[PDB]
């Protein structure tokens, strides 16, 4: 607290000083052969390499540092949140990426940067190889984001590739054994839980199975302003509408507030004829992106419904009880029994959703607006597995576990998104045709020149695109020999790189060395915004007011 | 906290200085010569030469320094918690092997280190002498591990020579006398215990002796879930199959949340004709490696069970009532009587465990997975001994019990994995096997002489393999001749050493000083890992986020 | 706070200064002649010339300084608790020994240094001057142990020597009168004592007179475990074997929690026919070395039980209800009217007692074992008498009740063990001694000579034998004449020193200075192991985990 108005040189010397100190720390822990970094939590020591756990939790002591901190962390810790292993890659290109807009001042220049990385993005987005569950690759892209389990990438690939049809939905628990333990269930999981816990059989929250329903989605927050409407709505039903429809009801919403419950409470209790065995006949489900209900909707084939007051105007068209199997909860719902009738509906409304994401573009097939239908398409077709993770203590349970949840996150992203070459490679091959292209092409091949060629960017850009590669290998067999690497021709037609768990040298492709495309893509995005934030900044303030 | 972000030379600088002043402390007190260390604990001076002790109660002031100290402890303070006596050449190792690999930087030869170092623990794998209770060698490991207490080892010792068959599970109490005090029962630790105090004779904890009882085994953990199960199994096992039956009926599993256990309580109660003088005859039995539950099966003639709802579903076929005689109890279940009839099969399953470990590998027969099927055995074949331990104060009587505890964990470690000769001289035997076997084999000798030998790896390592042997010599008769020492092949084929009790000199195998197996391997397995850790750490973190 | 790792040089370094410190204060108080130390506490001044008084309450300010203090205090204080008057002698050789370690150096030396004293040790074992209560040396103690109390003295050595033939157990009270005042009982001094208060006449721990009760000394604590036991034995107690019963019934035992005890007031109850004057019939009792119960137990014709369960199974054969005299307290039970009978029984058990200490070695003799066992024999075979101690203040009453206390305990274990003749004179003849003994033997001077004489400890440990002569005498009419002082032959045969009190000169068994054989031995004894613990120290832990 000597000065909280910090300007100019002052300003972005800290930005540097944070940057090349975060750097670093992080990049020290990339690929297989990368070296370690202790945490201190109180009264133990986590020893890791994960850069994720490093980046998260480095610190700093004075406020202004810990400021320009929290802008380079929250980028890259937010990549895994999402897509699962590439955290590091995002800091080293932020890193890269700010060197090269110092290099450049002047605010055209700046403007030229982003337009040539934005144009290296769409080459990188263009060159995703796609991939079936059938594909043997999926092996290879876990092999390389669990650096190398030959025991756990073996496992999740034979579980996508044995469901050759439907997406699996994989969740996990701390296993008591040494042995790892699989669940496989014929099971939705579905994003409906109890509004309260009277609702449910022995009225304290239990897990109530149900072997019939008649659902009913409503779009509306419900509080004490709907309190009327559901007692016209609820008597209407059981009153005229008995004879078509199979107990429980269930009122599926987006919230109930205390109010609406304790009134569904005493509907329950006013026609006690209806009660089986405890069971109340009328539950109210809650949910924490609209068209997610109109999945549980068409899952349970139940009519979409805007207002509370629309309950008392419906039909037999309208109205029509399932007699499946479903599974109440509190966490989540679970649905088991589904008739091939049902069937038929859910995977026609899934190519309804996939029919719209062939029709994007391409940069917006890795937009988060189709990441979130991506996450629909999962929900509606995809079987329920529970691995219970063993080890030989607990520590290595919970240890083992995240390497899981690391490798199901990257082999979902990758068959959506798509699959790129790893060992720093397919960046380098992006930069270096992103250059040729423009130049190549004799239309724009005037100001193209004049631009990024002339000025010296193209050649700037093109050295920071080795940054991986140089990273991973420099300090390896591949390097010691002619100084430094030539990257000629000859080695963007077949680009040789080292697999450091074996030592062997060849192509990326050949080796088995493949990222998520979704990852060296965002990591690149993520960089850019990054860099260009730190490199455009000239006011630190820290005034708690 | 002038910095909270410790980066390169900075960083292994104090990994350097955490090591080389924990390795001045903790080596200080090997063997019976060692010298000693004061520690302070509020208001009280333990003054002790066991350097487990040292270890764990050593403390750094600087947080960044406590970091490294933790990473260095730990796995030493690990060895003795399974092993017994064999923490300070753990230690000793992390040290040397820290040194070896700084020695030879660049990411080739630390993989050439280790797999020098991995070939070096096959060696002393196999040089393991493989001991029976009658051989006169088991009292020598003892007295090596009691620090030459004549009287304790000729003891413990007898007590395993004695039972020759049956291998002895011994607990200890602090003893009134001077003189100790022994207990021999023919009964075998079971790992059950009440899961409510309300079960037991005379309803508070109380211990129940039984001499006739009817066993069941479920696998699941039990809560609020289960209630409705109990009741359907408990009145089907009393209204059906009550003709063959022994009370009391026992329930044992892995947990019981208290809603389980009240309803088991109303269950007694619902049927007072058959409780005779106060003891209930239903009792649920808790126990903190699913197959320890399967053992307990076996031991009670009980039916090994999934699900509570099976209960339900049994027969005379799989519902057997023992008529022998259990000793339930708050802590644990002890089982005398065991019937001829009853221990044909509990033997023939024992061996069955036996022949998993006839056919494991060698390096799996000192995996954890090997000693857990190791502690299975103990506990099917063992009969329960109690030794109260005397002395000449309360704090003589406290320290004898560890003194006691760390023969008996010894012991039991030597003749279940093996022996080897000790006065650091089975290491030194091992490195210097290890290069001779792949630079004498005409095969390997081409490659094996260029990573280890030509590099001057080899060399260098076993220079680090004397270090115990000088240690503890260095300074004494053995050493005084000859300026150093010539460890040629002369000293190999029949290698001197001096007890340090008595002062004479001859070979380990002469004087009686042994090292059990599994402590000087899992030292040097311990001390790979921890010394690749600490050299390749090139970040500390001390952020409290 | 500094640091808390201090090693090899700085560790010694404190050592020699805390030692050297507590040398120079505890050492200024011997003798008569010794010089004062004034003590703080909070708001007043004791001003003292008591070695114990001053060792205890000596406090350094640094962590690791005071570490090393209680090593050096704990011992001597340790000495007073069972012997009386012997304190300052302790710390004397603990410095004087730690000089000689550190002078020879090299751990066959220390080995080589501790035999010799141990021989040492030996020789003044059996220089013990046994000693009948009838020998006029007793007086001769106490003067020397009271700091020449003209009055004192007389009176305890007159008490012992009156009541020739059982042992007086003597207790303290601060008394009213100038003069003191002295009461004798037949009674004997037993070490139970009430579990709760309720089971005292009038129910809140009164001092209840019996005149006839029924024993049972059980081993065991009682806690919650063992309630129903109690039941089950007491009513099998009342209901069977109520014929031969005198109340109230004594359920002795090692502890009492309040789960046990509130059961059997329950129990005194149960039967309220046998409730005479409000008297409860049964009382538990607790004592604070299973055979101090076994004399309880033989004290009150009780039997001894190992477990609860065995109160149902007994006999008229087992059960004897004694009429004796007994007096139940809250700190200590009484017992005055023992039949000729019983103290038949009592004293047999006490001749078994001694003829195992008859046979006993000479150094077996002076251990803690042997103490523990005549302690035994006190509390079966003595009187109680208390004696009032009084003179002109308040603070002079309670100065000279620890004077008295002190001179009782030296008398104890003066003819108990032995006598020696004071002014460090037995220790120049057991040291000047020893070195003649081995050397004079034709047998072993070859390596006598080679151990001790040559190397130079031989003539150090005579040296060191002085300092106790030395410090009592220099700077008096002894050391005048003749420069220093020549320990000769002629000397050796008649040893001159100085009586501080009157000034005149003559050999101590003249002069009448005696000091007790157990202190002189305990403190080169303890005077040896803590030198060596502080000599070989070498690593020092502040750390508060
Ligand atoms: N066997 C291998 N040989 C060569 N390169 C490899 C190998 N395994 C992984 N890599 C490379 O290492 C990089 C990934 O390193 P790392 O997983 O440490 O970074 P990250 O994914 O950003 O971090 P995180 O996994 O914590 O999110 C990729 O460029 C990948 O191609
Ligand atoms: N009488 C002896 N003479 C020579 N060496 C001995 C003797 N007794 C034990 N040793 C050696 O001393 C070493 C054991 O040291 P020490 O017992 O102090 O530490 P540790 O067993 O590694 O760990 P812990 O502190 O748990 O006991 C072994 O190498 C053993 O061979
Ligand atoms: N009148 C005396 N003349 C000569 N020496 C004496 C006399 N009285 C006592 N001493 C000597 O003083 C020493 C006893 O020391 P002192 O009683 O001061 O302390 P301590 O017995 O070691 O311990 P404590 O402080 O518990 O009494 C003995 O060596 C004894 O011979
Ligand atoms: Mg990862
Ligand atoms: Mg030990
Ligand atoms: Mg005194």
């Amino acid at each position: 607290s000597q000065t909280l108005l910090v300007h100019g040189k002052d300003a972005q010397g800290i930005i540097k000083q944070v940057l090349s100190e975060v750097y670093d720390a992080v990049t020290s822990t990339m690929g297989p052969n990368g070296q370690l970094v202790m945490i201190k939590n109180g009264v133990s020591t986590k020893t890791t390499k994960d850069g994720v756990t490093v980046a998260r939790s480095i610190r700093f002591a004075d406020e202004a540092h810990e400021l320009v901190n929290r802008v380079i962390t929250e980028p890259a810790t937010k990549t895994d949140e999402e897509c699962g292993d590439g955290t590091t890659t995002t800091i080293m290109l932020t890193h890269a990426l700010y060197h090269l807009f110092k290099d450049f001042p002047g605010f055209q220049h700046h403007r030229n940067i982003e337009d040539l990385v934005e144009r290296v993005i769409q080459r990188l987005e263009s060159m995703a190889i796609r991939v079936e569950v059938d594909d043997p690759r999926l092996y290879q892209v876990a092999l390389t984001s669990s650096n190398q389990d030959e025991k756990l990438a073996r496992l999740v690939s034979e579980l996508y590739a044995n469901n050759k049809g439907s997406y699996p939905d994989i969740e996990l628990k701390e296993g008591v054994n040494f042995e790892d333990q699989i669940e496989q269930t014929t099971g939705r999981t579905i994003r409906m839980f109890y509004a309260n816990p009277w609702f449910a059989k022995g009225h304290q929250g239990g897990v109530t199975e149900l072997t019939g329903f008649t659902a009913f989605v409503i779009d509306r927050r419900i509080d004490k302003e709907d309190t009327q409407k559901l007692i016209d709505g609820v008597n209407h039903l059981v009153k005229t509408h008995k004879q078509h429809l199979a107990l429980p009801i269930l009122l599926i919403a987006r919230s109930f507030e205390e109010a609406a419950n304790s009134t569904l409470m005493q509907l329950n209790a006013a026609h006690p004829t209806l009660v089986e065995d405890g069971r109340p006949w009328l539950i109210p489900l809650s949910t924490p992106g609209t068209s997610e209900l109109q999945d549980i909707a068409v899952m349970l084939n139940a009519p979409m419904l805007s207002d509370v007051a629309d309950l008392t105007k419906l039909d037999t068209h309208s109205i029509n009880g399932q007699h499946g199997q479903l599974e109440l909860g509190g966490n989540r719902s679970i649905l088991k029994s589904t008739t091939p009738k049902d069937e038929d509906r859910i995977e026609q409304h899934a190519r309804g959703i996939e029919e719209l994401l062939e029709g994007f573009s391409l940069s917006d097939k890795f937009s988060v607006r189709a990441r979130y239908n991506e996450r629909r398409i999962r929900t509606l077709r995809g079987k329920l597995i529970t691995i219970s993770v063993g080890g030989e203590t607990y520590s290595e349970v919970k240890e083992r576990v995240d390497r899981y949840e690391d490798v199901v996150k990257a082999i979902r992203s990758a068959l959506e998104n798509g699959i790129l070459p790893g060992g720093g490679v397919s960046l380098v091959k992006a930069v270096f045709g992103t250059i040729k292209e423009g130049l190549e092409d004799k239309d724009q091949s005037a100001e193209f020149a004049k631009r990024y060629i002339n000025s010296g960017i193209a050649n700037e850009l093109m050295r920071l695109s080795t940054i991986q590669h140089k990273l991973l290998f420099k300090d390896t067999a591949l390097y010691k020999e002619n100084g430094s690497f030539h990257f000629n021709d000859d080695w963007l037609n077949t680009p040789t790189v080292m697999n450091l768990a074996t030592g062997e040298i060849g192509t990326p492709e050949g080796l088995g060395i493949y990222d998520t495309a979704y990852a060296s893509i965002t990591a690149l995005k993520g960089g850019l915004q990054t860099a260009k934030i730190l490199a455009t900044t000239k006011t630190l303030i820290l005034g708690e007011k």
